[PDB]
C-alpha cells in the first residue's frame, strides 16, 4: 500500500506468535521492540536516540510478518516507548519513500 | 524522487539562509533541528524519544526548502544529534510511504 503521513504510519506485525503494532520508521536504522519473549539467545547492545542511550538485546534471524510480508532479520528488544520498524526490515518488504 | 532505504534517507535543506542535511523520518511527528540560530520568538517544549527527553525551542511558521520544495511550519530546535524532518513537514512536501 501507500501510506500518507497524516497519521502515524502504524502497521500490524506478528512476531513470536504475538500480535503487535509498530511504527514504520525511515529514520531508524534498526528495529526495536518493547520488552518481549523471544526464542533464542541475544547480545547486549546499546542504541542512542533523541534523549540518550538505551540498552537492548540483539536477536538475529527473527521472523516477523509486517502486513502480509515476511522478513527475517535482526530485532533489538528493549525499553522503547513504541515498537519501531526500521530500515533493516523496511528494505526487505520493499518499502520506499516517495515525494 | 523515490528513495529506497538501503542508506539513510538524507536530503539537503535550506533554512534561515543556511544549508543543512536532514534525515527524512516517518517515525517523528515533528521536525527537530540541531542548534542553529534562527530568527524570532519561541516557546520551550519537551520532546521524548528513545532515551528520554530534550527541551526544545519551538518556532512556528518557519520556511524550509526540502530538496527544493518549499514548506512552512513548526521547527523545534534543540540538542538532537541528527537533523530530523518529521511528518509535519513530510505531509506538505507530499511524501508517501509505499510497499
Ligand atoms: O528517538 C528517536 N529515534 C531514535 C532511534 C530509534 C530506533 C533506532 C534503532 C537503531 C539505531 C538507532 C535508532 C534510533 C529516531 C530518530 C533518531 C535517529 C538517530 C539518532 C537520533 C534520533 C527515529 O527515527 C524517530 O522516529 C523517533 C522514534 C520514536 C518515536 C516516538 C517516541 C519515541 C521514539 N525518535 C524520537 C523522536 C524524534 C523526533 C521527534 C520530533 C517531535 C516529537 C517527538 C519526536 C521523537
Amino acid at each position: 500500500p501507500q501510506v500518507t503521513l497524516w497519521q502515524r504510519p502504524l502497521v500490524t506485525i506478528k512476531i513470536g506468535g504475538q500480535l503487535k503494532e509498530a511504527l514504520l520508521d525511515t529514520g531508524a536504522d534498526d528495529t526495536v521492540l518493547e520488552e518481549m519473549s523471544l526464542p533464542g539467545r541475544w547480545k547486549p547492545k546499546m542504541i542512542g536516540g533523541i534523549g540518550g542511550f538505551i540498552k537492548v538485546r540483539q536477536y538475529d534471524q527473527i521472523l516477523i510478518e509486517i502486513c502480509g510480508h515476511k522478513a527475517i532479520g535482526t530485532v533489538l528488544v528493549g525499553p522503547t516507548p513504541v515498537n519501531i520498524i526500521g530500515r533493516n526490515l523496511l528494505t526487505q518488504i520493499g518499502a520506499t519513500l516517495n515525494f
